[PDB]
């Protein structure tokens, strides 16, 4: 798809068997999803940006499906204001910016 | 450009007629600058992020160019991490996410 840019870039995720909306976020080096829980190990991580800083839990290996489209890796999960898919996994279902 | 995401989206920008870099941001609704000096009146605005909120200086009507595409709109200036060029510019210069 081709995604404007006229009203936030918001899409369906489904993680840990959930779904929940997700802003493709192109400035975002990882993904940050709201509270949860996930299978597996963690460790915690520190991630920072305007108004400073908040402790997330570092889950490695996890599997979302994107508007569709599937793709592994990291997923930080902690108090985000807003879920975030970040380049990390943006970068596996082939999004690009274009202009 | 088509941009991938492997790395982050940095571009320069062109602001009073200084060049400084910037990361394209669909991610944020708003431009948001580091300190700088810019021409007539302000007007005062919050801005929530990762972390929580802060106070920010809006400037409208500002031209300013990105990767060589002139705009013309609303720049905010404060203690942002980075430079961000959000949807309010990336709207401008003709930008869509693609996948
Ligand atoms: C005016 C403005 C300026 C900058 C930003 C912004 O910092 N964007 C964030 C994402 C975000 C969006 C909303 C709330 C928290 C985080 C930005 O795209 C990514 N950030 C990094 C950049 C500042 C360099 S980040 O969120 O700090 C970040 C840092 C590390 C990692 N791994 C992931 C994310 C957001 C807004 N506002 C905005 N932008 C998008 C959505 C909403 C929103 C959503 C729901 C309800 N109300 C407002 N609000
Ligand atoms: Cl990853
Ligand atoms: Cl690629
Ligand atoms: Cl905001
Ligand atoms: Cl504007
Ligand atoms: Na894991
Ligand atoms: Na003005």
């Amino acid at each position: 798809p081709q995604i404007t840019l006229w009203k936030r870039p918001l899409v369906t995720i489904k993680i840990g068997g959930q779904l929940k909306e997700a802003l493709l976020d192109t400035g975002a080096d990882d993904t940050v999803i709201e509270e949860m829980s996930l299978p597996g190990r963690w460790k915690p991580k520190m991630i920072g940006g305007i108004g400073g800083f908040i402790k997330v839990r570092q889950y490695d290996q996890i599997i979302i499906e994107i508007a569709g489209h599937k793709a592994i890796g990291t997923v930080l999960v902690g108090p985000t204001p807003v879920n975030i898919i970040g380049r990390n996994l943006l970068t596996q279902i082939g999004a690009t910016l274009n202009f």
